[PDB]
């Protein structure tokens, strides 16, 4: 809506290179574009002629041919929204365990906006894989591409976001209490998580699992799981394994699964 205008001012490029890149800092590069069709397709194209992209950040302030998951798109308006794409070397690590940054990802993600949200612990964390919910809405969503030897891991968090522009099923920080956002100091708080969450992973660091279960809204409910090619499943989510993938109790049988739509049943 028009008010929700003069509630995004444009990110400060000059002001986030100061905090995030430098001495003790894994970010080499950051950059700050008015307009792109995809910040995933602009670092997956910088790789593919040869670019190392390992610890370079590109944000957007608008994104016009938003991915999603599954060939799905992400819609948002300019401004509005926190859109980053960041650059993983992942070929040092086993490809079993290139699943776990994804959820790593929104376990930053989620981490850096939760105190400034004021709703009670149970309805606010991570549904898997890695959406962020909030009172029931999904307040970002997460995009992990390959391009060897590098990762592109994305960002999508809805800020001053109008669920009516983009989803239904949508939140943003406003709608759900935050009156004056700070995308300067939110993006900066994302990537300082981000970096610590990405470390944590090269090194199978065990608090990660850890951090996730505590955070997990899906783990102990009762959920359908819309399977690739349209398969739906019915059980309940017990657990995350080695790989990140869900564990589902289904009648007695355990069912994991590698990927998928998760909804949690009322
Ligand atoms: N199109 N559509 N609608 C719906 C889409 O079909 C659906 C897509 O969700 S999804 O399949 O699980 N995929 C994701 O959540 C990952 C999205 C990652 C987006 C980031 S943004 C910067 C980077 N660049 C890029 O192209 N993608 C990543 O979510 C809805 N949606 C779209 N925009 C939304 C939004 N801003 N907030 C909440 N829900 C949204």
């Amino acid at each position: 809506v028009t008010d929700r205008d003069r509630l995004r001012p444009p990110l400060d490029e000059r002001s986030l290179r100061d905090q995030l890149i430098g001495a003790g800092s894994g970010w080499r590069q950051l950059d700050v574009v008015a307009q792109t069709g995809s910040t995933n397709a602009d670092l997956l194209a910088r790789a593919a002629s040869g670019a190392d992209i390992d610890g370079v950040v590109l944000i957007a302030e608008h994104q016009t041919a938003g991915r999603g998951r599954h060939g799905r798109g992400w819609a948002a308006t300019a401004r509005a929204q926190i859109i980053l794409s960041v650059g993983v070397r992942v070929v040092d690590v086993p490809v079993q365990a290139w699943g776990w940054l994804s959820l790593a990802a929104g376990l930053a993600v989620l981490d850096s906006v939760a105190p400034l949200i004021a709703v009670p612990p149970a309805e606010t964390g991570l549904k898997w894989p890695n959406d962020v919910l909030a009172r029931g809405g999904k307040l970002a969503g997460i995009l992990a591409e390959v391009a060897q030897p590098f990762v592109v891991l994305g960002v999508g968090l809805n800020v001053t976001q109008a669920p009516e522009e983009v989803d239904p099923d949508a939140t943003s920080l406003l709608d759900l209490g935050v009156a004056a956002p700070d995308r300067n100091r939110i993006a900066s708080r994302l990537l300082r998580e981000l970096e610590a969450r990405i470390i944590q992973w090269r090194n199978a660091n065990p608090q990660l699992a850890a951090d996730y279960r505590a955070r997990s809204l899906t783990i102990g409910s009762r959920v359908r799981v819309e399977l690739p090619g349209g398969q739906d499943v019915v059980g309940i989510a017990r657990d995350i394994d080695d790989q990140g993938r869900l564990c589902l109790d289904v009648g007695g049988r355990t069912v994991v699964v590698s990927a998928g739509d998760v909804v949690h049943l009322r």
